[PDB]
């Protein structure tokens, strides 16, 4: 800012730009002809993606291609990547970059260095300061794709949801699921709704040994790619934090391993932040439940 400009503005790397008529005036000026910004919410690319979520990996593989092609075909060409605050979305493309870039042989550094140059968290909060649990998660995926896929999507699964399991229930909503509801969608579009107490699409077990719901869902249609799945509750002390529900994670089916997926706390959407750990308790976890499709 000692030239005077006055953008929320970071260079990640020399190459890398991470941001929020001055803005083309920089880019003139600064990396004349030499630029590609990348909106998340002709020298621009476009991808939106939902606040406090993350791109597909359909998506994000396209960006990677586009983001490379531009990165090698000149030594001084730079990338922009610019949200709503630069943070989430932002981080998920940048740390994604970054490890395709080879800076990084892991997505946990990758994404504690996008959090120590953009904020001023510095590696310890950087996690849930910066990033959603599945902002992490699909940085992950990326990392695994590159190591263990060549690069490429992983062989497409099919999937069905057949249940679902929460621990820790107790203070949770109304503390034995008959608050809860949940919603799976894939590709924009709710394709399922349950509703616990009622046993719409689906059949509700409370154990109260265990501390712990469990929930036979029924109906559920064939899931390929990248899954959503949200849960509402009608309680009154289940406070809602991102997008709008109190808990929520997504999930790519071709990467899940055997017939489940488990979420710790830190792994759900919401529940990653501290502020909600009175509520999501250290035993707190979501298990789906897959049958093959």
């Amino acid at each position: 800012r000692k030239d005077g400009f006055d953008l929320d503005l970071t260079y990640v790397t020399d190459h890398v730009i991470a941001m929020s008529g001055e803005v083309s005036r920089f880019f003139k000026t600064k990396h004349p002809d030499k630029f590609r910004i990348y909106n998340l919410c002709n020298h621009v690319y476009r991808v939106m993606i939902d606040d406090h979520n993350v791109p597909t990996l359909v998506d994000l593989l396209k960006f990677i291609d586009d983001a490379k092609v531009w990165m090698t075909s000149d030594p001084d060409h730079v990338i922009a990547i610019h949200c709503k605050g630069g943070k989430g979305r932002t981080g998920t493309l940048v740390s994604s970059w970054l490890l395709e870039d080879g800076k990084f042989d892991t997505a946990k550094e990758a994404l504690e260095y996008f959090g120590s140059r953009r904020t001023d968290f510095e590696v310890g909060d950087v996690f849930q300061g910066v990033f959603t649990a599945s902002q992490i998660r699909y940085v992950g995926y990326f990392e695994k794709i590159k190591k263990n896929y060549g690069g490429q999507l992983p062989p497409m699964k099919k999937l069905k949801v057949t249940g679902v399991t929460i621990t820790a229930i107790q203070g949770v909503g109304r503390g034995n699921g008959s608050d809860l509801s949940m919603q799976i969608v894939s590709e924009r579009q709710e394709v399922l709704l349950c509703k616990f107490a009622e046993g719409y699409n689906c059949a509700l077990q409370y154990d109260a040994t265990d501390d712990c719901v469990t929930c036979e869902v029924k109906n559920c249609p064939v899931l390929a790619g990248d899954i959503k799945v949200r849960f509402m509750s009608t309680s009154k002390s289940l406070p809602r934090g991102y997008d709008n529900c109190p808990f929520y994670f997504w999930f790519n089916t071709s990467l899940v391993e055997g017939d489940h997926v488990t979420l710790k706390r830190e792994e759900i959407d919401n529940p990653h932040k501290k502020k909600t750990w009175k509520i999501y308790r250290d035993n707190f976890t979501v298990k789906l439940t897959f049958s093959d499709a």
